[PDB]
């Protein structure tokens, strides 16, 4: 009577209520509502495979980094669920100052539309990184450290890659020298933190590099860079048409690599208030043709 079961439809309403407002306006979610979001989505993440098999049509977004009103802006261009299906590619928290609203809306939509809304792990969906780039501060300030740990236990169960109609391979970062076969991705055990070495690390951290042949060291201090030859060989070996990744700011919101064999998507316009970039959202139709909706910075 005083207690109630958490209602996901009700939480989505309060999250979308600030649509007509200024960036900065928060959303009071109750601490048990957020634990419900984390625990219910965690259960869905664990049931669903760690390598998602998805079907077009689908809209795809890159990094968000707590720019919550840009998340709302993306849904205004793409169609609020369930009007469009979605795949997000990671990096939901840190750097911006409304990571809480950002991840909460995504978890809510994962729970409400579990067969039509999908989110992948990025390298900022790890307790170690997000305790230096902002999400830890934000949870502590607005709630408490124990809630932040509820998020990271959930983050540790996030799927790590996706395949769209056997032809588009999707991940936050890039390829790995240890990616022997897709089965190796399916066997990655959850929950786990992101290691400093190995297949899972590279999937969430590696970068393409136009000026390299093969694999070289990554200036991020972790994982590697790969050249156009690496993408070419992987698509031949795996019989696929496109790698769709995020993880890097790109001026026009999207940017191809190795003769359009790989695309980088970035969905946070005017990233950090510094970069003057657009955001892009990639639309994949049943013919597996890709088009881009562009969100220029306000
Ligand atoms: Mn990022
Ligand atoms: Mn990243």
């Amino acid at each position: 009577s005083d207690s109630q079961p958490v209602d996901v439809d009700n939480i989505i309403d309060r999250l979308l209520e600030v649509r007509g407002s200024k960036p900065g306006q928060q959303v009071d979610l109750e601490e048990n509502e957020i634990r419900y979001l984390c625990s219910k989505a965690r259960s869905i993440f664990i049931k669903q495979p760690i390598l998602l098999e998805l079907e077009a049509p689908i809209k795809i977004c890159g990094d968000i980094h707590g720019q919550y009103y840009d998340l709302l802006r993306l849904f205004e261009y793409g169609g609020f669920p369930p009007e469009s299906n979605y795949l997000f590619l990671g990096d939901y928290v840190d750097r911006g100052k409304q990571s809480l609203e950002t991840i909460c809306l995504l978890l809510a939509y994962k729970i409400k539309y579990p067969e039509n809304f999908f989110i992948l792990r990025g390298n900022h969906e790890c307790a170690s990184i997000n305790r230096i780039y902002g999400f830890y501060d934000e949870c502590k300030r607005r709630y408490n450290i124990k809630l932040w740990k509820t998020f990271t236990d959930c983050f540790n169960c996030l799927p790590i890659a996706a395949i769209i109609d056997e032809k588009i391979f999707c991940m936050h970062g890039g390829l790995s020298p240890d990616l022997n076969s897709m089965e190796q991705i399916r066997r990655v055990m959850r929950p786990t933190d992101i290691p400093d070495v190995g297949l899972l690390c590279d999937l969430l951290w590696s970068d393409p590099d136009k000026d390299i042949v093969g694999w070289s060291e990554n200036d991020r201090g972790v994982s590697f860079t790969f050249g156009p030859d690496v993408v070419n060989r992987f698509l031949q070996k795996q019989d696929m048409e496109l790698i769709c990744r995020a993880h890097q700011v790109v001026e026009d919101g999207y940017e191809f690599f190795s003769k359009r064999q790989l695309v980088t998507l970035f969905s946070a316009p005017n990233y950090c208030g510094e970069f003057d970039n657009a955001g892009a959202m990639m639309s994949v139709d049943e013919s597996l043709l890709c088009s881009f909706q562009i969100l220029k910075p306000a």
